[PDB]
C-alpha cells in the first residue's frame, strides 16, 4: 500500500496496473513517465486550483446580486452589463476556422448515431464497441416501433405476423433509402451481381438500383450472394441472404436480416454513468479501456463475448475490401472539479481526477493506435489521434486550460502535439455564452461540440438559484433560453466550420422503452443540423440511424449557415414562474415525482456503485438516471425550498412517502437492502436528504463530492 514516487504517493492498486499492464509496450520510459507525472501535477494544479475558484467566487457575485435585487422583475441590460464587467460574459471573438486534422472520417464526415456507455462496465462496453453493425430485424421486432396492437404481439415463440410487419417496415425502408429503378424491394425474388452492377429479381421485371453508386458490395458468389451490401447518405446497409435459413424461408427472397450501420461513434464513459470514489474503480475503468484499445477485452455470458473484427467484403468491380467492424471510441474523462485518492500530495490531500484521467487514458489510448502482440490485433484510431471529450468545463479560460494539460500530457507520452482531440462539451452556461471563444481555444484540437441539456438545466437553475422560483422540469423543453442554446449551439459550430472537419451533437434519449416515441421524435435533431446525437442503447442506435438514412444532414448544414437566429438575450432568460401558482395536487406530484428519482438513482449509486440506472418516475414511465437528471431533480427542490415553495418537512414527508415504493421496484436483486421502515439509519436515504436539502450550497450544483463522501462511507460500513 502506497508507494512514494517524487512528491506524489500513489496507491499500490494504480502503480501496478500502470507499469504492469498499461505501459508495456507504448515504448515510454517507466521512470520518464512517472517523473513527467510528478512534474505535471506538480505544474499544472495550482493553475487548476485558481479555476474552481472562480467559480464560486462569480456564482457568488450573482447569488448576491439576486438578494438586493427581489420581488422586481428582472432588468436583463443590466444583468447583461453586470456579467459584462465580472468576466462571465466575455467579448465574441474574430471570425475563425478551426484546423483540427488528422481526424478520421467517422467524424468529419460520417453523420449518425453516438452511443455513450459506463466504462466499468465490461458487457455494455463490448457492445457498444460492437454497435457499429446492428440488426434492424431485432430492433423492429423487439421495441415499439411496430405496436403489438391489432394483429399480433409479442411470446415466448416467433410471431408471424409481427415478423411480416417487422419485414414490411424494412422493405419500406429500403425503397426510401436506397430505391430501385421502378417497383419496391417488397417484391424482390432474389438479388444477383451482374457486370459490377446490382440486379434485384422482381416478379415482373428484373432491375438495378436508380443509382448504382449506392451499392458498395457484396459476399458469396456473384449470382448467389450471401449478401448485399449498399451505401446511403455514408450509413451503409447491409441485407443478409439465406434463402434456407429461419427467416429466409417466410421471405420471398431470402433476406435473413437487415443489418444498419447504427454506432458509428461511442463514448467510453468515465463520468455521469459511473461510479468511482476510489482507486480501485479507477483501476476496474482503465483496465476496461486497456482491454478495449489492446482489443482483448471480453465478457463470458454459456458462451464468452468479445469485440467485433472488421468485416470484408467483394468490391463491384471483383476486389476485396474491409470496413470497419467495431465503433471509433472516444473517452469521456472527468470533470475540473472533483479530486480523488489513488494519487496523494506528501502532505495527504487528494489530486484532481482530471489530470490523472489526462494522462492514464491518455498513455492506454497508445495502444489502440497500433496493431501488433504487444499492442494488441484491434486499432480504434486509422488516423493516429486520441479522442478525449472533457465535460463540465466553465469558459474559454478552463477549455484554454484543458488543452495546455493536454499539451503536458502529449510532452510527457511523448505522443506529436495535437494528437489528444477534445470534444467540448456544451453544457455549461459561461460555455454557453462564450461558446465561440471556447471553440477559439482549441481550434486545433476540437472534433465536436454537443448540446448536453441536462446538465445545462442543471446549471441554469443553480446558476440563478436566487433569482426565485423556477418552473417544474417537465416545462424546461419549452423554456427560450434551451432552445437559443440548441439554434446558437449550432450556429457556433457551422460558423466555425465543423462541416466536414467536426461535428455538431445532441443530448441524449432517456425514454429507453419508449422507442416508438424516439422514432417519432428524435429526427428533430438531424433536422436541426446535429451531425450526431446521444442514443441509450444498441438497440436505440439501430433506430436512430433511420432519421440519417432519411435527413440529409449535410445539406441541412450547407442550408443553415451563416444564419444567426439566437441573441444572447434569450440565453440568459431565466426559467422563473414569473407570476404562476401551481395547485398542491401539481406541487406534490412535481415533489413526489421529483423525490422517487432521486431516491431510485441514488439508492444504486451509493450501495451497489452503479452510475447509471433505469428508473421509472412517478407516471411509471421508465427513464434513464444518471448524475445529469438527479441534479436537476436535486437542484429543482434546492429551489423551491429555498424560495417558499415547500419545506423541509414537505421533502422529508414525500421521501418517506415514496421509499417503499422505490423498494418495490428493486425487491428482486440480492444485493439489495431496502431502506425501510428505519430511513434515519440508511446512508442512501441520508445521501437522497443531503443532495436536496443542501444542494443549494453546492459548487454549480454538482453531485460528484456527496455522491462520493457517501459512497466511501459506504464502502467504509460494510467492509468488516
Ligand atoms: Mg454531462
Amino acid at each position: 500500500d502506497r508507494v512514494s514516487v517524487g512528491n506524489l504517493r500513489i496507491a499500490r492498486v494504480l502503480y501496478d496496473f500502470v507499469n504492469n499492464e498499461a505501459l508495456p509496450g507504448t515504448d515510454i520510459d517507466p521512470d520518464s513517465f512517472w517523473a513527467g507525472v510528478d512534474k505535471v501535477v506538480a505544474d499544472l494544479t495550482p493553475q487548476n486550483q485558481a479555476l474552481l475558484n472562480a467559480r464560486d467566487e462569480l456564482q457568488a457575485q450573482i447569488d448576491k446580486w439576486h438578494r438586493r435585487r427581489v420581488i422586481e422583475p428582472i432588468d436583463m441590460d443590466a444583468y447583461r452589463q453586470f456579467l459584462t464587467e465580472i468576466g462571465y460574459l466575455l467579448p465574441e471573438p474574430d471570425d475563425f476556422t478551426i484546423t483540427t486534422s488528422g481526424v478520421d472520417a467517422e467524424i468529419t464526415t460520417t453523420a449518425g448515431p453516438q452511443l455513450v456507455v459506463p466504462v466499468l462496465n465490461a458487457r455494455f462496453a463490448l457492445n457498444a464497441a460492437n454497435a457499429r453493425w446492428g440488426s434492424l430485424y431485432d430492433a423492429l421486432y423487439g421495441t415499439d416501433v411496430i405496436p403489438e396492437t391489432d394483429g399480433a404481439e409479442k411470446g415466448p415463440t416467433y410471431n408471424k405476423v409481427r415478423g411480416d410487419k417487422v419485414i414490411a417496415y424494412a422493405r419500406k425502408f429500403l425503397d426510401d433509402s436506397v430505391p430501385l429503378s421502378s417497383g419496391s424491394f417488397g417484391d424482390a425474388t432474389g438479388f444477383t451481381v451482374q457486370d459490377g452492377q446490382l440486379v434485384v429479381a422482381l416478379p415482373d421485371k428484373s432491375t438495378g438500383l436508380a443509382n448504382p453508386g449506392q451499392f458498395a458490395g457484396y459476399t458469396g458468389a456473384a449470382e448467389s450472394p450471401t449478401s448485399v451490401l449498399l451505401i446511403n447518405h455514408g450509413l451503409h446497409i447491409e441485407i443478409l441472404i439465406d434463402p434456407e435459413s429461419q427467416v429466409g424461408t417466410t421471405d420471398r427472397a431470402g433476406v435473413k436480416d437487415v443489418i444498419l450501420e447504427s454506432a458509428i461513434t461511442t463514448i467510453m464513459d468515465f463520468e455521469d454513468s459511473v461510479a468511482a470514489v476510489d482507486a480501485a474503480d479507477k483501476v476496474l475503468g482503465y483496465r476496461n479501456w486497456l482491454g478495449l484499445n489492446k482489443g482483448d477485452l471480453a465478457a463470458a455470458v454459456a458462451f464468452l463475448r468479445v469485440l467485433n473484427r472488421d468485416r470484408n467484403y467483394t468490391a463491384p468491380g471483383g476486389g476485396q475490401f474491409t470496413l470497419p467492424g467495431r465503433s471509433l471510441m472516444f473517452v469521456r474523462n472527468v470533470g475540473h472539479l472533483m479530486t480523488n485518492d489513488a494519487i496523494v500530495d506528501t502532505d495527504g490531500s487528494e489530486v484532481f481526477e482530471g489530470i490523472m484521467d489526462a494522462l492514464f487514458t491518455g498513455l492506454i489510448a497508445i495502444h489502440g493506435l497500433k496493431a501488433s502482440d504487444v499492442n494488441g490485433p484491434l486499432i480504434n484510431s486509422r488516423t493516429g489521434s486520441i479522442y478525449i471529450v472533457k465535460p463540465k468545463m466553465h469558459g474559454p479560460a478552463e477549455v484554454a486550460f484543458t488543452c495546455e494539460l493536454f499539451s503536458r500530457v502529449e510532452d510527457v507520452l511523448g505522443l506529436p502535439q495535437n494528437t489528444m482531440k477534445i470534444g467540448i462539451m456544451d453544457e455549461e452556461r459561461r460555455t454557453t455564452v462564450n461558446l465561440k471563444a471556447c471553440i477559439k481555444a482549441a481550434a486545433d484540437r476540437v472534433v465536436f461540440i454537443n448540446t448536453g441539456f441536462l446538465d445545462r438545466t442543471g446549471d441554469e437553475i443553480h446558476t440563478s438559484m436566487e433569482a426565485g422560483p423556477m418552473v417544474r422540469k417537465g416545462t424546461m423543453k419549452s423554456q427560450p433560453w434551451i432552445l437559443a442554446y440548441e439554434d446558437h449551439n449550432v450556429d457556433a459550430g457551422l460558423a466555425a466550420g465543423f462541416s466536414g472537419r467536426a461535428q455538431v451533437g445532441k443530448g441524449m434519449w432517456t425514454m429507453t422503452e419508449l422507442m416508438a416515441d424516439m422514432v417519432e421524435t428524435k429526427i428533430a435533431q438531424p433536422r436541426a443540423g446535429a451531425s450526431t446525437a446521444w442514443v441509450p442503447s444498441p438497440t436505440a442506435a439501430t433506430l436512430h440511424a433511420l432519421h440519417y438514412h432519411q435527413v440529409d444532414v449535410a445539406a441541412v448544414q450547407q442550408g443553415l449557415a451563416g444564419k444567426r437566429r439566437a441573441t444572447i438575450e434569450q440565453l440568459l432568460t431565466i426559467p422563473l414562474a414569473k407570476e404562476l401558482a401551481w395547485a398542491p395536487d401539481e406541487i406534490r406530484e412535481e415533489v413526489d415525482n421529483n423525490c422517487q428519482s432521486i431516491l431510485g438513482y441514488v439508492v444504486r449509486w451509493v450501495d451497489q456503485g452503479v452510475g447509471c440506472s433505469k428508473v421509472p418516475d412517478i407516471h411509471d414511465v421508465a427513464l434513464m438516471e444518471d448524475r445529469a437528471t438527479l441534479r436537476i431533480s436535486s437542484q429543482l427542490l434546492a429551489n423551491w425550498l429555498r424560495h417558499g415553495v415547500i419545506t423541509s418537512a414537505d421533502v422529508r414527508a414525500s421521501l418517506e412517502r415514496m421509499a417503499p415504493l422505490v423498494d418495490r421496484q428493486n425487491a428482486g436483486d440480492v444485493a439489495y437492502r431496502p431502506m425501510a421502515p428505519n430511513f434515519d439509519d440508511s446512508i442512501a436515504f441520508l445521501a437522497a436528504q443531503e443532495l436536496i436539502l443542501s444542494g443549494a450550497q453546492q459548487p454549480n450544483g454538482y453531485t460528484e463530492p456527496i455522491l462520493h463522501r457517501r459512497r466511501r462511507e459506504f464502502k467504509a460500513r460494510a467492509a468488516e
